C-alpha cells in the first residue's frame, strides 16, 4: 500500500472537506504512491495555520500557504520551517528544468542569507511587456456615444477633454437629460484608478509609485514634474464638471451599477465584462499624446508570480519523498490541472478535456454553476508553474485571458518603453520592517493629497513642501532600499 504524508492545506468552502475526494488528487495517489492525509481549513487558513505552529502541531508540510516573505523569515529563523535548496537540486527534476528556462525565478526564490524556503507559485499569461499584469487599470470608452454624436476617437489628452465635454452636454443616449458622466474611477490603488493616464506626461505611476528607467535606476513616480502635470490635467477634468460626482466616494458595488446602466464615458477597469458588461458599446481608449506630442505606458510590477505555496516543516522525517511528490506538481500538465481543473470526470462537468493522442489540454465551454464555481471544486492550488510556452503545446490559455492578452499587445506593448519593471526580490527582515513601515506613512498621504488637488486644487503652490513631506516620511531611504536589491538582483538573475 501507498507512503504516507501528512499536509496541512488551504482550499475553497466550495471544496469538498476531504481534499482526497477530488479527482485530481485522486489520479495523483495512483501516480506517486502517496496518500496525504490533509488537515484542511477552508476558512481563516491563516490563523488556524499560526494556531498548530504556535501549539506545535506540526504537519510534514504546508500546501497553498500563501504566507507573506515577514512570515517565512519568522519561521526560518525559529527552525519552523527549513531549506529545501538541495531538495531542489537532489531530487526535484521537472522544478531544475523551469529554472534552468527561467533562472529570474531561481533569483525570486532565494532569501538574502542564500536559502530557498518555499515552492512557488507561476503563472505566465504572457512574458516581459506582453504580461497580462503589465496594465491593470485600463482605461474604456463608450464608442456608442462617439459614432451618435460624431466624434472621432481621441488621440491626444486636449482631444480627450472635447470628447468629455461633448459627452456632457451632447446627451449622446438620447434621453433629453444630463444624466452622462463622462469620466469615473475608483480612486486609489487597484483596477479602477485614473493612473494609467499619467504616462500621457511622461513616465507615468503604478500601483507602487516605482518604476525602473533605462539607466537601471529605480524611479519613485509621485515626485516627477510629470507626476503633477497629470495631476494637473485631472483637476482640469474636475474644472470642467467632467468627473463622476462619487468618484473619490464610491465603492465598487456603486460604480458596477452605474457601469451596468452604460452611464460613463471613460472609465478605468481590469476587464469591461465586469462593470459595462459582454457588448460592444465599450473599447479600449487608445493611449493618448500628452501636451508633448508623446505617448507612453508604464508598466506594473505585478508579476503571476507567489513565494510561497508549500513550505516544508521542522519534523517531515521523509524529505526526498516530500520533495518527490511536490516535484510531480511541477510537471506541466499537473501545474496547469492544480492551477486550473481537470477533465475526464462523469459526476460534474470539466475546465478541460485531455487529448489522448496529444497529451495537451483544451478549455470546456461551460454552463450552469460552473463559470462561477467548477474551478474552486477540482482545483488544488499548491506549488506549481505554467510558463508562456506551454501555450499551444501544454494547454489552451482561457479564453478571457488569450482576449485580454491581444489588447495589452495591441494597445499598449508599442508604448512600454521599459526594458524592465521592478522584480518580486526577497528582502531582509530588517529591509522589509523598514519599507512596510515608509509604506504604512506615506501611501495614504500621496492618495490624499493627490485626491485634494483634483477635487480643491491649489498643486502649484503645495508641491514643493509635498516632496518635502515624502523626505520627511523616508523616501530617500526607501529609494536606496529598491536600488540596492535591484542591483543585486541584476547580479543573480542569471
Ligand atoms: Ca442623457
Ligand atoms: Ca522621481
Ligand atoms: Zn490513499
Ligand atoms: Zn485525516
Ligand atoms: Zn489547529
Ligand atoms: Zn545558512
Ligand atoms: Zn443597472
Ligand atoms: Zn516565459
Ligand atoms: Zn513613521
Amino acid at each position: 500500500g501507498p507512503k504516507t504524508l501528512k499536509f496541512m492545506t488551504a482550499s475553497s468552502p466550495l471544496s469538498p472537506k476531504d481534499p482526497n475526494e477530488k479527482l485530481i488528487l485522486q489520479r495523483l495517489e495512483k501516480e506517486t504512491g502517496v496518500h496525504i492525509d490533509w488537515t484542511n481549513y477552508q476558512s481563516d487558513f491563516a490563523e488556524k495555520r499560526n494556531l498548530d505552529i504556535s501549539s506545535g502541531d506540526l504537519p510534514d508540510a504546508i500546501h497553498n500557504d500563501g504566507a507573506s516573505d515577514v512570515d517565512l523569515m519568522n519561521w526560518a529563523k525559529k527552525g519552523v520551517i527549513i531549506p529545501v535548496e538541495d531538495l531542489i537540486d537532489k531530487y526535484m527534476p521537472n522544478l531544475k528544468k523551469i529554472l534552468d528556462e527561467k533562472p529570474e525565478y531561481k533569483a525570486l526564490m532565494t532569501a538574502p542569507d542564500g536559502h530557498i524556503y518555499s515552492f512557488p507559485w507561476i503563472e505566465e499569461l504572457g512574458d516581459g511587456k506582453e504580461s497580462i499584469h503589465s496594465v491593470n487599470d485600463m482605461a474604456w470608452i463608450n464608442k456608442d456615444w462617439l459614432k451618435k454624436l460624431g466624434l472621432e476617437m481621441p488621440k491626444t489628452t486636449d482631444d480627450l477633454i472635447k470628447v468629455l465635454e461633448a459627452f456632457k452636454n451632447g446627451d449622446p443616449n438620447g434621453n433629453g437629460e444630463a444624466d452622462e458622466i463622462p469620466f469615473s474611477f475608483i480612486s486609489g490603488n487597484g483596477n479602477e484608478d485614473f493612473k494609467f493616464l499619467f504616462a500621457a506626461f511622461g513616465i507615468g505611476d503604478n500601483d507602487d509609485h516605482l518604476v525602473v528607467g533605462n539607466d537601471g535606476k529605480v524611479d519613485f513616480t509621485a515626485d516627477n514634474d510629470n507626476y503633477k502635470e497629470g495631476v494637473k490635467f485631472i483637476r482640469q477634468l474636475q474644472e470642467k464638471g467632467l468627473i463622476d460626482k462619487e468618484a473619490f466616494e464610491h465603492d465598487w458595488n456603486s460604480y458596477i451599477a452605474k457601469g451596468h446602466d452604460q452611464k460613463f464615458g471613460v472609465y478605468f477597469t481590469w476587464d469591461k465584462n465586469n462593470v459595462t458588461g459582454s457588448n460592444e458599446s465599450y473599447d479600449v481608449l487608445p493611449v493618448l499624446a500628452g501636451p508633448s506630442g508623446q505617448k507612453h505606458v508604464a508598466r506594473t510590477n505585478g508579476m503571476g508570480f507567489a513565494r510561497d505555496k508549500m513550505v516544508i516543516t521542522s519534523v517531515n522525517k521523509n524529505l526526498e519523498l516530500t520533495a518527490k511528490w511536490i516535484d510531480a506538481q511541477y510537471a506541466p500538465l499537473q501545474s496547469v490541472q492544480n492551477n486550473w481543473g481537470t477533465y475526464g470526470d462523469d459526476k460534474q462537468q470539466n475546465i478541460f478535456e485531455l487529448d489522448q493522442a496529444s497529451n495537451s489540454l483544451k478549455h470546456l465551454p461551460l454552463n450552469g454553476t460552473a463559470p462561477a464555481e467548477l474551478r474552486q471544486k477540482t482545483e488544488v492550488g499548491g506549488p506549481l508553474a505554467i510558463l508562456d510556452s506551454y501555450y499551444g503545446k501544454v494547454t489552451t490559455m482561457p479564453d478571457d485571458a488569450k482576449w485580454r492578452l491581444d489588447l495589452i499587445k495591441e494597445y499598449y506593448v508599442p508604448y512600454m518603453s521599459n526594458v524592465n519593471n521592478y522584480p518580486r526580490v526577497f528582502m531582509t527582515q530588517e529591509d522589509l520592517d523598514k519599507i512596510a513601515h515608509i509604506e504604512a506613512d506615506m501611501n495614504d498621504y500621496i492618495y490624499r493629497k493627490r485626491a485634494e488637488w483634483i477635487v480643491n486644487g491649489n498643486i502649484d503652490t503645495e508641491w514643493d513642501d509635498y516632496k518635502k513631506e515624502l523626505e520627511k516620511y523616508g523616501l530617500s531611504d526607501y529609494l536606496a532600499i529598491k536600488q540596492k536589491y535591484y542591483d543585486q538582483y541584476q547580479a543573480n538573475k542569471n
